[PDB]
């Protein structure tokens, strides 16, 4: 089973007031899983009203009460966490097992957040006359509208709201159309907690009609996106002409700096485990694979024998580690991704095709001999492909992860201190991992640099974007 | 005396490519008194390059290095302040005394900014694995191109400059064209004290064709803009589809509330005293006057006497109080708002009109029985004029200071705590000051909210837009 | 019912080696009602053993997981709230209805800091090398000896305990012979939870013997005190003469002082409702009320009728409001207070007098017209008597506050911010509340300055006496 | 030149009332230079009225008053660095060009120290009900009592006065007798600033008397040692049964571990160089190096090659590298420290005698071979001596490294990040550089864990000790 998707509107799971819905399919399948509200402009004069209600209302709730509001909301995401990955799994193709640990991670990520609402410190500055005091309050911006993709449909919901409601602002999230239970799911668990009527909103319908409608108007106060660069750049530059707080996390092209002293299983293990993860469709997915000569092609090789260990299949399968991609237009990026490699003269060390004529199956896909001028090493992928070049100075390993535009997550690989000490202060990144795959735990910081957008979404950081601070002086 | 003033690109005081200049006007007088270079794209595209190389050096200087070298320029402002606010006056209409204390607090924020810079920390996170050490480093982001107005020449510039030089970044401002020469002046210290070639720029020309080349320029990481709400808008529409960082001060419009239990004669001098300041040309003079109706006429005949006490003349005379208007865009201004006034019923206690017919001289202007749709209660009226109005309950005062979509400083007086502390609570301002006028000392966070803007120039926070946060995460 | 109490060492309840026990009687009835045993030199050097290898394997578990089992011990001593209180109340006199109040408050202190344990912050410093990195670790200690009074049995206990265990450290605990059942139980919450054998320790015994061991051990690298100022002294004496961390929270003698623009009634609410809390056995317990003389007498008449509302008798019954003494020499300590207020020339307003001749039943007194001579005035009571004198101006009010060596909590009751401000400033206290009692938080520091001791129990420093602070510079 | 040196009360340079003095001598020669004031309890009781006073005044001086002030005592400092320097050398032993290194860094420190009185920050916690204001506030303990000892004159003066400076205390100290006039003259350069009468006073004569005096006092409020692990473990006695705060900077035994992969050569440069620093007359001072047994007998050549380069004679003559040791006492304790090692076996493999029958002159030592119970490898040498002993597993290094109950410093050469991770956490010191000699800048904390005392002299750290936290709860 899979179900229909509501509306969220003012505490009530709601129809959209002319009753439209957008069918939803299974992409391992192609066929028609259910359905979910299509909501016009009236449901967004609702949800505005009821999320400006929400904001004077939750702002005077005690921060200690928010939490523990929160920490609720939290135990029931985590009860519920195989239901919801069934219905992820379904709309969005990734692993079932993959789901779960989404799910889990959304209730630590929760937990995190609501004890940080709780440390929202203000700050008393040593004054310039004794007689007055002059002090710096932090205070929730306002009213949220959030716009999340569908790669992680339950995590780049979370970070989002649960930032939001430590602050004490109100929230209205517009989830993707393509997979909407799971947020709904998540969103259903807070108002089951006691997160008052209207404190939080979901909407779904035409993303242009409604990005259009709720960045101007005047109850919204901040904006946050997740998506594509050149989506979040027209919604940045709408935010700017509204005059509205934004943040912003875009696409990423991560390296994988491979030094010469790297051990050679782990750096396979960890940044070819994680290039395979939701099958390659993350900001943080590492892309383009710098390898020291001296190891190049062992490395490729052990790549090439884990991309072909993978067992591709339906995510319901408990055994598939390798799910269909999410949509259609996905095959498409990936065959021109491919097409362009052959044609440059790279090579095609294993996958390259479509598996199937049902579904959105691709195999996984490792591109070797990769000149600089290939579509793989400029654009963003956002898919199951790595593509592989050497170095020999770990200086033109650096440059090299630094040429793009691009922004968000770097890896590598190396023992020595001054290695790790140079990546650090050299690589243009917003997170750098180092002999792990990624651990994106909510107590780190998470965004970009560059084109990949602004503002973080962990640590106390990411509270930074909802609030407001204000200078105060007070002369007795 | 008073000089003519040329770029500064790579190191050097020069003229443009094309060899045009702009006339620079006394506002005292109506005569022109020098010009200053008209950068075209050519010279924009070397200062754009020497930003670029600039900043791969200034990021290499140990922090303890930069602070040195600020700290030299900041004595040699000291050291020129009579000169520098010669030049001041002349170009900008205020009076010399104003103008030494904008130069002298000049050198009070590169000081505060040179010794942030050596406490820009980085933290390290408990880990959730004991191998892994879980870093967040914070780094500078880049290229800095900044638009700075003409109301505060030199102190605009200076706390933009001294971020962005605490954080290690570049610099390239444009600053204004009618009052060019004492911030080149401030920018020839940094230059003297030892800040390399490249580090610093500044140009001068078409403000519209400088900032649609700078802004999406690949070299440019961080955009800063002080100005008006509609250019602002403008500017971060831009920004944003070319995804910069951006920070705006904007137009501010500060209600001034003096509750029922006020000194009065302190709220006259205080309020009545930063009113006249620089004539009223600031983001957060106190403009919307709400009274308690049983003091309202003892705080207005007070208000009126204190106008008439000021002495209005060019600023280079000793007496001189209040200089005249920057520009005569601010005369026909003046005019316009009066005219509205007494347009909808208000009555002009003092003042409304052009003092003399050579230069830009307006009478300092109280208005009462101000209705809530005259102009002067909407937009933002950037000069000599005060409008007051009563009210009865302190929450109809609060909810008129909220009213309108501005949102930069706010003022009140009052002497319960109950008060103080509601005021700060419900106020939708950056920065509140009660029972004393403006102290913006560096050590404050200084920005606003709603059309007002975003992104603080005071305070540990003022280096946050010129940083970026990694997240480092080492497995041993 | 209630039960005999043994140790606790290396994840065990037992007896002492020797068998030897100590009788623990009921102050409302002066009757045995269990048994303690009574630690010996052998069964320390097992807790000393133990807390060792604790300390080694405790520091080594993730801060995330000690925090996940710290909130689960919070949840069992929430659940077990009702049952530890009558253990309490037997034990130590307080009503019921209080004991509950302790105990649930013990689970919110232990959530607070196990969250906090996860947000003990290293930095990273910019260096005066690029080619070095400057860090500053933070990390535990080593094992803690701790000794806790008995006025409030668990509280006392849980913040030392609960700051220890969230910094890594191992925690070795001599609770009172007089109430030892309810720190057991709050111990055995901890050991249930899943706390690793020998983290925690409990004994009991002579106090003499064992505080002269334990300190000058070398296992133990920190040790905290909570008692009499004349104790305390001992111990920090005996801890300097080893050179081991100390901490210290002594007596108080709160002043209370009533503004001329005060409310009565809350004032009188308030601090009298705190003064009689715990019978005043509580080091914050508000005892030199200084009154405005405008008010003095109206307020000395309500604080009368506040104390003789109080319901005498044992704390089992669900109305008593006002407990037994802990303990007889409470008696013969209020019997010396008051004789000496009768020959000084103060008057008893009311009570003043043991009630009935079993248990240590005394009646809740309050004293005006209090020379600065008597005992009350200098000593502190740590019993139910309040005692009142007159002011004229505020200043010398304050002088009042300040003339004693102590120390801890103080107490106004003023409207003006000017007051507030000034009470701010000049009060030698730890702790201030102003228009209402007492709420002491785990958020907010908790501890005094000069003879009241040093460091706090509350808030992120009450992490740092637990924590030592590594400076780390590494060269590549 | 040499001069006589004075006490310092309440803005005056006095005689003491009794008129006695001490001679002082040049530890290079044995001959007399001068004497100091050898004060009494009369000219204490002074000064303790003076701090008392001064604490009043200093406490009222805004902290950027403060900073302006401490920052012309700085640029005092440097222009007299000559002339302190030529005292220091005089009356201290060591070469002239330390000396004025010293001096100079003295004056960084001040600076630092005058900023960071501007940022003691208090915080603003979200409270648990809105009607009230919940702060923590940071205040000025008091004045404080200061001992200084006689490696680094000036140095152990500055940062303690500095710290006291910066948060508004008043300071008194006692100072070496062997040295008095370098940090005389220090205090000479604050006086001269401005600070006023009472803030600073400075004594010498019997040094157990005045801290027997000085430390139960009730007008001080903190009292700080620098000195030896037996000396402050009397003084925290003391301080503990009068409840005084304390800080404690004690013995350390500094390890050094060169490991397997270690640069040998900068190993020898970095710890070598920093071995014969002020004749090892250092609480810093690497002591025992600990070899791995592959570069062992390359790395003890190399050292004693750099022992035997040293130009030992009197500090004044230009080429001298090595001074004399400051007193007579220390050359009976380096005859003590080489007898012993010689009688356990262990080889002098460069120096170990006396150098001429005039002045305390000792030749830099190097000594292999050393067994575990030689006292060079238990008690602090404080002198010219480098111990070597080799190890084949570095965990066997840092059980080493952690054996004694000194904790200090610690000092390690390797080039892998596995270890540079390890070594950061096993190490029981308080201070940590890896691959260079000690930089101990006034940013990073500078304190010792176990024998070594507790309390930071740097880092924002340094001010806590000088501060009280007081938490305030305002309700509306």
């Amino acid at each position: 089973t899979y179900t229909d998707t509501q509306l969220l509107i003012d505490g009530e799971w709601v129809d959209a007031a002319s009753g439209k819905t957008i069918d939803v399919v299974n992409p391992a399948t192609g066929k028609p899983i259910g359905r979910v509200a299509h909501a016009g402009i009236a449901d967004l004069d609702r949800a505005l009203a009821a999320a400006q209600s929400g904001f004077e209302a939750w702002r005077k709730v005690p921060a200690h009460e928010r939490a523990a509001t929160m920490r609720k909301a939290a135990a029931l995401v985590r009860e519920r966490a195989d239901a919801i990955a069934q219905l992820m799994t379904q709309e969005q193709g990734k692993p079932l097992t993959e789901a779960r640990v989404e799910v889990l991670s959304a209730a630590d990520i929760i937990e995190w957040f609501a004890d940080e609402g709780r440390r929202v410190y203000g700050r008393i500055v040593p004054p310039r006359n004794l007689g007055a005091q002059q002090t710096v309050v932090k205070e929730p911006v306002g009213p949220v509208a959030a716009f999340t993709p569908w790669n992680f449909p339950v995590n780049q919901v979370v970070r989002k709201l649960s930032a939001a409601l430590a602050t004490g602002c109100s929230f209205l999230v517009k989830a993707p159309e393509e997979t909407p239970a799971s947020p709904a799911a998540l969103l259903r668990a807070f108002v089951d907690a006691g997160v008052p009527a209207g404190v939080i909103g979901l909407v779904y319908g035409d993303p242009a009609e409604i990005s259009s409608y709720l960045i101007p108007h005047p109850v919204i106060r901040k904006v946050t996106f997740t998506g594509s660069t050149p989506v979040g750049k027209q919604l940045a530059s709408l935010a700017g002409l509204h005059m509205k707080r934004a943040t912003m996390e875009l696409g990423g092209h991560a390296p994988v700096i491979v030094a010469e002293d790297a051990d050679v299983a782990l750096a396979v293990k960890a940044a070819g485990g994680a290039k395979f993860r939701n099958a390659g469709q993350v900001c943080i997915s590492p892309t383009r694979f710098l390898v020291h000569n001296s190891i190049r092609d062992e490395f490729t090789r052990a790549l090439v024998k884990h991309a072909e260990g993978l067992k591709v299949g339906n995510g319901l399968e408990e055994g598939t580690t390798l799910g269909a991609l999410a949509n259609p237009r996905r095959l498409t990026a990936m065959a021109s991704v491919i097409d362009n490699a052959r044609k440059v003269g790279a090579s095609i060390e294993t996958g390259g095709e479509r598996i199937g004529s049902e579904g959105n199956f691709f195999a996984p896909t490792v591109i070797a001999n990769v000149p600089l001028d290939a579509d793989v090493f400029n654009n963003e992928p956002f898919g199951p492909v790595a593509a592989i070049r050497g170095f020999d100075k770990l200086e033109e390993a650096i440059a090299e992860a630094n040429r793009l535009p691009f922004g968000l997550a770097g890896y590598a690989f190396t023992r020595s201190f001054a290695n790790v000490h140079l990546l650090t202060q050299r690589l243009e990144v917003g997170m750098l991992w180092i002999n792990q795959p990624a651990t994106p735990w909510p107590e780190m910081p998470f965004g970009g640099v560059k084109d990949s957008g602004y503002g973080s979404e962990g640590g106390p950081e990411a509270l930074e974007p909802y609030l407001v601070t204000k200078s105060v002086t007070v002369m007795a």
